[PDB]
């Protein structure tokens, strides 16, 4: 896989965000995971955790996986970078989201997020608390 550039445009939520990737705005949906949404416990936490990462990072990246790069909703999928730490594996690692969707072909970090959940798991923390 492959880390591209993107510039943030806005925070969303947990696991999604406004990117200019190739110079278009586009909404990206993260790889793997599943945030509560804002609305339901730790929402409001998850969206904080995303916002505070992105708008605090120098340099944003995108890295699209082997299969879909879109989904049914026009949503880029993909594992985003901030200066260099992957968003996707430390939402997993602070327990404020699951790893989630995993679809066969789209799934190269997959044993990366499990490991990093059943670290948030064992320390209780946040959803697993
Ligand atoms: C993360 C991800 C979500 N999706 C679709 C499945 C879910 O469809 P449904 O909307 O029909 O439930 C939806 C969940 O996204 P959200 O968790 O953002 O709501 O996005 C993909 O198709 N591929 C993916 O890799
Ligand atoms: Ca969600």
């Amino acid at each position: 896989l492959h880390k591209e550039p993107a510039t943030l445009i806005k925070a969303i939520d947990g696991d999604t965000v406004k990117l200019m990737y190739k110079g278009q705005p586009m909404t990206f949906r993260l790889l793997l995971v599943d945030t509560p949404e804002f609305n339901e416990k730790y929402g409001p936490e998850a969206s904080a955790f995303t916002k505070k990462m992105a708008e605090n990072a120098k340099k944003i990246e995108v890295e699209f996986d082997k299969g879909q790069r879109t989904d049914k909703y026009g949503r880029g999928l993909a594992y985003s970078y901030a200066d260099g730490k992957m968003v996707n594996e430390a939402l997993v690692r602070q327990g404020l989201a699951k790893v989630a969707y995993v679809y066969k072909g789209n799934n190269t970090h997959e044993q990366l997020l499990r490991k990093a959940e059943a670290q948030a798991k064992k320390e209780k923390l946040n959803i697993w608390s």
